[PDB]
C-alpha cells in the first residue's frame, strides 16, 4: 500500500466506492467521471505504479485483471456487444492515478479511431 | 491458425510485415496505417478473437503479450514517456480484425480523455 494513493485508500476504505468484484488480489470499481455509459477501473490490490513495473515476480496479476473485466463486463451487460480495455503508463499516456489499472469501457458505439 | 485472418496470414509469412518482436507465442508488427509516431500490434500466435475467449487455459499469454509491449516499448524509444496499451471486444469497440491484439501506442501526448 501507498499512504498518498486514493485506489490504495478505497481499498483499505478510507473512501467509498461502488464495488463490482473484488477478491483478496484485485478490485473492481466504478470510475465517478465516467467516459463511457460503462466505465469500471480494474484495479490490483498490490501498488504497483503502471504496466511498466509489471514482470516475471508480479505478472500473474494481468490474469486476475483480465478475468476480472471480464466478469464485470458480463455483468453490467455490455460484454455481447463488446468493450475495451485501456491501461496507461506515464502523464504523456494521460495517466493521473499512478496505481495500475485497467479502464473497461462499455455500453457505446465507439468506432474506428483508438486515439 | 484460421484460413481467412490477415494476422494469421502475416505469422505463415504469406504476407509482408515489420517485426519487433518474436518467438513461438507472439509477434509484435508496425500498424500500417498508423495512429500514433509509435503503432504496434501485439499479436498471440494461436487464433483467438478478441480477450472475451481469454480463459483459465490460455490466459497465460496475456503475460507475453504485455512483456513483448514492454520491450517494444523500449526498443522504440517510447517507454521513459509512457505509453498506452489497448484491446477491443466486438465491431462496437472498433474491433475490425478479429484475432486477439493489443495496441501499443506512443510518442505523441495523448492527454486526458481516453475515449
Ligand atoms: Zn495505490
Ligand atoms: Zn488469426
Amino acid at each position: 500500500t501507498l499512504e498518498n494513493c486514493v485506489f490504495c485508500k478505497i481499498i483499505k476504505r478510507e473512501l467509498p466506492s461502488t464495488i463490482y468484484y473484488e477478491d483478496e488480489r484485485v478490485i473492481a470499481i466504478k470510475d465517478i467521471n465516467p467516459a463511457a455509459p460503462v466505465h469500471v477501473l480494474i484495479i490490483p490490490k498490490e501498488h504497483i505504479a503502471n504496466v511498466k513495473e509489471i514482470n516475471e515476480s508480479n505478472a500473474q496479476i494481468l490474469i486476475d485483471i483480465h478475468k476480472a473485466a471480464n466478469k464485470v463486463a458480463e455483468d453490467l451487460g455490455i460484454a455481447e456487444k463488446g468493450y475495451r480495455l485501456i491501461t496507461n503508463c506515464g502523464v504523456a499516456a494521460g495517466q493521473t492515478v499512478f496505481h495500475l489499472h485497467y479502464h473497461l469501457l462499455g455500453g457505446v458505439d465507439m468506432g474506428p479511431k483508438i486515439l
